[PDB]
């Protein structure tokens, strides 16, 4: 029973949206996890095999 009249336009209503009841869901205890699970499988994987036979080549870096 929330009175308030017509006119009601609720107003200050963010107080319930995205603003500070998901940004700050944990932060500092959900991240440690995400890039726990991400580090082996978001670099480890490759983007390497290339980096090493970046040295070797075995010309000059050209091909034209």
């Amino acid at each position: 029973m929330e009175e308030g009249g017509d006119f009601d336009n609720y107003y200050g209503a963010d107080n319930q949206s995205e603003c500070e009841y998901t940004d700050w869901k944990s932060s500092g205890a959900l991240i440690p996890a995400i890039y726990m699970l991400v580090f082996l499988l978001g670099t480890t994987g490759n983007g390497l095999v290339l980096w090493t036979v970046f040295r070797k080549k075995g010309h000059h870096h050209h091909h034209h």
